[PDB]
């Protein structure tokens, strides 16, 4: 189906923002497993799953609007520590719930309503779980100290 | 059945009791639940619905008894930090108990022994379950600290 | 996350109305079953647990937006004869979906997707559950009498 | 064990008043069956179980007690159409309330509790069972018309 | 094969005409849905399929016969109330019932004994289920009354 | 519940619009069939049942809505041809993808959001099975002769 | 039972001719096997059984009706390839639709309704399976070419 | 339905052929295990029911077609002696089969081809199953002899 | 929860009577066994095990008071002859159902309702299963002589 | 582990090489499955996870001998036809091979045996999976032509 | 077979070293498992098998080569505290990891290319396993401290 | 793939030398059993799987090199007694050793790591297996006698 230029670049760029927090995710997940935390290791590799099948969903869509996907994952900033871990993905989760707001008011005044409900399922995806989950981290080492907490993630 | 207006008015009274204690352990639960303290959300789930079983066994009771039920919930005063939420569950059972005691003794004055020994189940529950297991949590707090204490309810 | 002021205003006038719905089904359920119209109460039990589950997903949702959930419902005014409690719940359902149809409206106004994704599951629960079943029972009324209906709902 | 003479003449009359209540749902159940109102045939015959387990109760505590079991039934007086067995019930489930709530009485001032605890039992059975039921049946026809419930009888 | 241009032309018009009957089970059986008859759904839902077979079947045959099958079905005219859509159903059966008489005799005027047979099947559908089933709802009505007979199909 | 006037409209040109996209799957499955092209057969047939099922949503919606169906489906053109019956589910995926796109804005505007999300599910259906489905057989062709892809479907 | 002589003779022209079919797909199966076309081998196979299954049933049918049965096969003409293989098919199958009407109606003519149930079973086995499929064949030759179409067969 | 008053009367001579028919199986199965034949028992009581299955076919068609039926069975005239038995049931059955082939001829003229349809059914069991059975068994006394036949009864 | 000081040292009295009662049996149970009467062994074995039941139950509940359970058990006085041991098991049981019935007035007149239905369901147990069996067992004794009962505690 | 800084730094080189060959295998695996070949897209959606499972071992293995995993995929160029697609990945596999080679050479000087191993399993995967298969695919067409070899791929 | 004097007599080296670390692994299991460590009893008895597995192979191995074991284990060192303990096996796999990889260099230069390949797997084991294991903890106790650590390990 | 010529050349001396080897297993294995030793009929026959096994690898290797194999084996001399068949295995596999470690270092030189891995698995194999089991009889004939250990191998 021919469709609308300007959606398919934006699928575009929230393709390759998916392919990146899914590379983030990637690389955070095999970090927490080296340190010995298996319990960040499942869920950062759950949630890499999840962006993979976020990309999976925009790529075949911008195929089925005769669109080429742009492959190149946007630049990672992985952290180093597991404060600056969470952190990147703080920061990851709230730029990707930001892009995808923007799309779907993009689909709507293209008249694109199929497009329209795959990101407002990515962004419930994305504050629901990701956003969610990783707020719940960050307040339990606020209530228990970093030390409690990483202990519990063993 | 014909019930005694004063033996009805006062299931009114532990009923709207029982609507505001399901409230309560409701949003408690779900507070619990956003900081990411999986067991306390559970506990307080089912606090919630074992609360929801007394208003039901009132409210049936004071149909039988050609009573009209009052539905509107006592006012509720929640917690907004875990130690605010245990004192403020810590009031509420102290109370029902009261409430509860009393309602017993009125049976008795007036003969109502079913309206009697349901109430006093629910005392029961009240005191060995609710009370006691809040108890638990407040003597492991005093003896290892809010913060271990906080960890293991992950 | 920080939700909008005026949205997280709104999903707690959506919360107690759903928290009050919540209580007239329990209510009228069970004046249903205490006067042995026992399919009368499957069905408003149904409807109770229903909207104990919209209530829930509203109250979560509010605290994922870091609001702070209003949990008093709103007043109810249960029916005294089955033909008031058919006309109070015709009543309850008409306002849900115009108080949801506006709180869809603003979601959208405050760009929270998400937030008004909950709102459109909830008002198809209402319209195609709710509204649809009480009318089918209206409508039986009409066509084969009062009485005949309530003998087939025993 | 010796029990107090007036707590076993009590039960003495408690018994004969169950062994009563046991024949006449024995005959109002076999009654409705010949007419061939089957779901009123099994809820009596359901309530001629009980009164006799209630009889068999009361009969083993007056043995236990010393006592001699007095084994004539009370008079009973049948209804000889519907209206009038229904009637007939409501009457006997008053008496047996009345007659049990003086026996609780009783027992509690000759410090017998655990016959209390068994009158308690069986007053219980009598309120949210027997006479529970037989309002509900009361007021269905008085929703619906005698006609109209009876076939809903069959 | 090469079918009698006659024949095609026939079972075309027997084709509109199922295509018809098909889509008036179809709105018929929805209304009675939405009025809450579920047992009036369920078998005008049947009477839907069966027809939905016989169009299949002739439309089937029609391109054996190397014909082009007329896919417009007949116009039609559903009822607005229980009584006038039974009518309208009653109408229907009598018309198909005629026109498959007239093709049965076309066939075999045509020597085309497979498509005969075709109809001869469709002919004791049309008498034995629809025809039937229809004039016993019809008599039920009769004797027991249009509100008696409604009841019996929620 | 009483519908937008103009919603209800416009709900029953979607109808009669996917009452002839049933049809038209309906004569060109059959007729891939006869030809000896079963998968061919098999996926269209799939089609039909998934526009008889959109036609039932929008119908018992209508209903709901109080409004009247209109039955009758929109004319159809069948191809003769595989070619010309491709291109005819060409031509009718484009328009209904239209026809949806148009009904998703109107009831947007009559604020009708439950409508609209039928509307909106039918339209993902529309574009990422039927149109999809269609645009890779003709690819196919494209890419192997119409000889090999035709060979593929036996 | 005694059987008219003219519908006797025919049904022995039918056998004769049905045991001729019967060998006539007995030799063309096992020369498709023999080349390696396996589904053409089953295809074929599949029919052999049929005719001499209905060579069966008219052999039984002449015995009760106290005839002698005529078995010789009628002379059979085999392809040399698959062309020649599939118009010999064709012609047969014609060849054996036009006796079996004429038995048919010679069966109306001297009564024997019994015989004429028998040839109409076998007429309509004649037509939807052997010739119908034969068609397809033919059909599917003509759209994608012989080569494909006896790869796709293999 | 209104059945043409020519076909309903002659159903009516079917009807109470078959009833008789089915009391003759009935009197000579019994007769034959009184003797100590167990397998001529068995298959004329088997006969017996499907002669029952045949005018319980005739009557509800008698009444869809809005006839009264007429059930005095004609009279029969039973055998003393297996070989009279065995001729009465053979006169019997080339009876029925005469009555049938007139009314199949009958049911064509009024174009009840329904009726017909029954008709033939009843005509194939009758000569297939009772007639071919009968023969079978005097052909086997004419090759063996009536001694050796009734010992192969037992 | 603060306890009464005057229930909590009478349950105190009760649990200390409770530990004797426990390691009465427990010696009881053990000289049947050394002596060879098993059936005497199992039943003293079974009430040593209830009594360790009833203890706990005082022992947690004494806890939940925030009182210090008293763990000395009274004095025992076991039996030296198998008469002996069912008169000191009499006395027993006579005492401990006699300390039960004071702590039941006792915990009614400091409305501590709980704790009074634990007792309640102790002296239950103490007169329905313990005092009742040890009964039998003397009349068992008194009817058939002392080595007869023995003969058969085997 | 502390591992030699140039094998480390080749890792990472291996590493951004894999996560380039798990991109290109993800984008040609679904622009084959847009165009239709169900063969090629599951082929592809294979390799494209075990380049993903040889890049998670080298990140791990990166993370083990403590360095810092580059995660930015190499360029990827992509096909737009069948033929260049197959191109693209002869040239990607190609590379790898080398680069593996390369780096299998460079272990073994800086005595790291373990990554050796892991690096020579790579490329037994790579040689004797994906280049051995994409030959095979090339070596097809060259044998039968594109259009028969991509029909054979549907 | 004839193994090189300079091959058997290192393979000894590492049998000798497999011994002891086999030995130090036993005692510091069961030093955990004295001190109520269970998972880190858990994981060091695994080493244990582990190294018994390498020793084993290394025995048969030199024995195939014709060499005779050398079995007397290595010095051990074991700690007294858990950190000492940690710090000797770190030191200990530090040792093993250089000790293999000679032997590796030495099988190669003396073309044993089966005892270097024994060795390979032994020194992966060694690294992934043992040595990654145990900066595992290591980084734990860094990140957590000693006592959150070793709560952890029970 | 491109193999380097004199890695294809001596991969074909090595499959030359497996077929041989293949070859004297098969011989030998079926000398031994014709004399009535399963045993080493056995474990001969699973020899000369192995070498099948071995064959097959390094053929597919040469193919996937672009190499053409070559497929006549070595010549073979097989025992005449069991002393000289083991003999003259022993020779085999010391010959098989030989050249397989000659082409693990031609492997190393051409950079061809995977056909260098593939004969290091055949050496394992050859000595762990087939050279070991070989000493393994040897030692056991010298330890025992020949007549001892042939009776043991029946
Ligand atoms: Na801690
Ligand atoms: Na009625
Ligand atoms: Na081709
Ligand atoms: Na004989």
């Amino acid at each position: 189906m021919q469709g609308h230029p300007e959606v398919i670049d934006y699928l575009n760029t929230l393709l390759t923002g998916e392919l990146a927090a899914r590379d983030q995710y990637f690389i955070h997940s095999r970090m927490y497993e080296d340190w010995g935390f298996s319990k960040l290791y499942e869920r950062l590799n759950h949630e890499m799953e999840e962006e993979t099948q976020h990309a999976d969903a925009l790529l075949r869509r911008i195929l089925l609007l005769e669109g080429t996907p742009r492959m190149r994952p946007d630049d990672i900033h992985p952290g180093t520590t597991v404060p600056e871990m969470l952190e990147a993905d703080l920061k990851l989760e709230r730029h990707v719930r930001a892009a995808l707001a923007k799309g779907i008011a993009l689909c709507e005044q293209h008249k694109d309503f199929v497009s329209r409900d795959i990101l407002k399922a990515q962004l419930a995806d994305t504050e629901e779980d990701h956003a969610y989950w990783l707020e719940q981290q960050l307040g339990l080492i606020a209530r228990m100290g970093l030390e409690n907490y990483l202990q519990s993630q063993i």
